[PDB]
RNA sequence: AGAUGGUAAGGGCCCACGGUGGAUGCCUCGGCACCCGAGCCGAUGAAGGACGUGGCUACCUGCGAUAAGCCAGGGGGAGCCGG
């Protein structure tokens, strides 16, 4: 999953500032629909809500990077 | 008529044998002095907190709605996801 994160980083940190906050906004909706579910009972599956979080950060970490409009 | 021993409800002293009780000896993640270096934090919001945060978490610690954590560079070399 390392060069996944790193699929992540180089492909959603190279793909525009406004489609990125987009993206995010995407993200939030996904874990919303994980945590959500996942405590409902049956299909509680964990791992991928961590992971999420982690996912979530990444992307605007680099967000506000490119979003300090500075390099 | 004379004789002079005698059992123990319980007790004392004694020994072995237990219970409580923590001594002492030894142990040291902590403590003690001194010696050397080091020595400012804050409006960039400090020292210091409240609440929260983990799939399940009561406390401790850790972080901060990007919450037991993200990015880049360096270390290092088989383990890791806190106690």
């Amino acid at each position: 999953k390392l060069s996944e994160v790193r699929k992540q980083l180089e492909e959603a940190r190279k793909l525009s500032p406004v489609e990125l906050e987009k993206l995010v906004r995407e993200k939030k909706r996904e874990l919303m629909e994980l945590r959500f579910q996942a405590s409902i009972g049956q299909l509680s599956q964990n791992h991928k809500i961590r992971d999420l979080k982690r996912q979530i950060a990444r992307l605007l970490t680099v967000l506000n990077e490119k979003r300090r409009q500075n390099a």
